[PDB]
């Protein structure tokens, strides 16, 4: 969508997504079960960048990435860059991710969806 629009993914207000850069007009959303490739950048609320993965490849919907990413990627077009704001429950939760992500950290995820293939 247009950048000022925020999507409430789950309907509880806790996982929200906006488009930063739209996919080209004819592009479409990926399907769960497809192998997707994304550029992921993860930051904390204070702006500290804690993850960057320029070529994160995974099967969408297989729970092989944090919920915040598995639940938001299906709502992006291939070629889109989105920003996702996610409550800690959808991220690394109580455990965190040593050493850079503490317990109960909300994350901001900038995600570019590059490819989605069967």
């Amino acid at each position: 969508g247009s950048p000022e629009e925020w999507l409430d993914i789950l309907g509880n207000g806790l996982l929200r997504k906006k488009t930063l850069v739209p996919g080209p007009p004819g592009s479409s959303r990926p399907v769960k079960g497809q192998v997707v490739t994304v550029h992921l950048q993860t930051s904390l609320e204070n702006g500290t960048r804690v993850q960057e993965e320029p070529e994160l490849v995974f099967t969408l919907g297989d729970c092989d990435v944090i919920q915040a990413l598995d639940l938001s990627v299906p709502l992006m077009d291939v070629g889109e860059t989105a920003m996702v704001t996610a409550d800690s429950k959808y991220c690394y939760g109580p455990q965190g991710r040593s050493p850079y992500i503490p317990p109960h950290a909300a994350l901001c995820l900038e995600v570019t969806l590059k490819t989605a293939v069967d």
